């Protein structure tokens, strides 16, 4: 079980970490303050991925304890309402449960996702956090939420050489249910310029 539990989440992070590296196929969305998002065709389904990069003007540990899987996120990110840990696997490995609400004018009913998210900390001082859809038996579809599936994706943590931090974060989500096209193609872009903005906030709290 561990074996294989730890083995699929390890192919997850592998592609993170190709997605970091990657250059290529990124067809720039939007840019502006602090943020700037792209995205490409994921290869896991019909959608997109998208990435989001940005300075984040705090400790590396701070930046952390806020998008950490329970800690922080549900405070701030306006896209989550629930995040349950369900079977904590290993010291650094775990089943989650996220609630998001209602969004675009309430066309995006509140979806909820059930990821494998796998910590793992990298040499030069970045950690990363790497989440995909499970199906796991003791969280089946809940009464009025669309179950979404994510696809690879997550969060970069990285340090600079001074007193702030780079966060590179992808959003590879399948909204699922049945939604048409540019509904979901309006919402994700947006989605990740508020998610940075939310985030700066929550971080300039410890300043204060």
């Amino acid at each position: 079980f561990q074996s294989m539990a730890a083995q699929m989440s390890e192919a997850v992070a592998e592609k993170m970490l190709q997605y970091r590296r990657d250059t290529a196929g990124w067809k720039i969305c939007r840019e502006g303050n602090g943020v700037s998002v792209s995205w490409r065709p994921s290869v896991e389904f019909p959608g997109n991925l998208y990435r989001g990069e940005g300075i984040v003007y705090g400790t590396l540990e701070e930046v952390w304890d806020c998008v950490k899987p329970g800690g922080l996120r549900v405070k701030w990110d306006e896209n989550v309402t629930g995040f349950e840990i369900i079977q904590s696997i290993t010291d650094t490995l775990c089943v989650s449960r996220t609630s998001t609400p209602s969004a675009a004018m309430k066309l995006i009913s509140p979806r909820d996702f059930v990821d494998l998210v796998l910590v793992k900390r990298y040499e030069d001082g970045t950690i990363s956090s790497n989440a995909t859809h499970v199906e796991h038996p003791l969280c089946p579809p809940k009464p009025g939420f669309v179950r979404g599936f994510n696809h690879p994706c997550g969060c970069f943590c990285e340090p600079l050489p001074p007193t702030k931090t780079n966060l590179v974060t992808f959003f590879h989500t399948d909204l699922s249910g049945y939604l048409p096209q540019n509904v979901v193609d309006s919402f994700f872009p947006r989605s990740m310029t508020r998610f940075y903005a939310n985030l700066q906030k929550a971080v300039k709290q410890f300043h204060e």
